[PDB]
């Protein structure tokens, strides 16, 4: 049996939430996504894997207090949007950008309700940024920043001690992302990664390692 969903406090109006699945090649596989409170509002930067435990995380804002206003996904995989049926079921705005849109329709998914499209967009203003770095982990990856926090979620991007999953990467274009990301968020307090631990500004500089390590392995 897989663990079950997990809800930590990470900062003030900040949680991870964490997620498991079982995925072919790679075993029990961790997710960590954030739920961000804006006064009386949650929005969820990404969705767990599945329907049963984005219900779950819901409940658990929602019994507590707060409406979910809205959910954002980093990338089309499904440990990003598993969750976007069940939210766009219950009314629940969700966004994803337009690229992101795009391979979910292409790959016969259900797409986010919304869609941005451009390099920076604001899910909420001054509170819950969206930059994209370029392609790396996926062609779509994006990145959200909390600039009162200065907290930012890398998801997938973010591969501090290896590089995982390959399959729709693009590891020519991957050092030169993750450059543009550490160069904008070098003063990040906190770097929220989707598959390891919470760490420090550092795990910019390591994932920019992984690349370049990753890219040169291919020659
Ligand atoms: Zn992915
Ligand atoms: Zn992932």
């Amino acid at each position: 049996s897989l663990p079950d969903l997990k809800i930590e406090k990470l900062d003030e109006g900040v949680y991870v939430h964490t997620s498991f699945e079982e995925v072919n090649g790679w075993g029990v596989v961790p997710k960590h996504g954030l739920v961000v409170l804006v006064n009386a509002e949650a929005y969820l930067i990404d969705t767990p894997f599945t329907a049963k435990d984005t219900e779950k995380l819901v409940t658990w804002f929602v019994e507590r207090g707060y409406k979910i206003k809205g959910s954002i996904s980093s990338h089309f995989h499904s440990d990003s949007t598993g969750g976007i049926e069940w939210l766009n079921s219950r009314s629940i705005p969700t966004y994803a950008s337009e690229l992101t849109n795009e391979l979910l329709k292409k790959d016969g998914k259900v797409q986010a309700t919304n869609s941005f499209s451009g390099v920076n967009y604001w899910l909420v203003k001054n509170k819950i940024e969206v930059f994209y770095p370029g392609p790396g982990h996926t062609p779509d990856n994006v990145v959200v920043w909390l600039p009162e926090r200065k907290i930012l979620f890398g998801g997938c991007f973010i591969k501090p001690y290896g590089l995982g999953n390959l399959g729709d990467a693009n590891i020519e274009a991957w050092p030169k992302s993750a450059k543009l990301l550490k160069s904008k968020y070098g003063k990040a307090k906190l770097v929220v990664p989707s598959h390891s631990e919470v760490g420090d500004a550092s795990l910019l500089k390591l994932t920019l390692e992984q690349a370049v390590k990753g890219l040169n392995e291919s020659k």
